[PDB]
């Protein structure tokens, strides 16, 4: 069981690095 890419599509978007930059 692991589904890592649901996962970093709203990590990624939201935080960008550090804040949507």
């Amino acid at each position: 069981y692991d589904n890592i890419l649901v996962k970093m599509f709203k990590t990624n978007e939201n935080n960008d690095k550090s804040e949507l930059i």
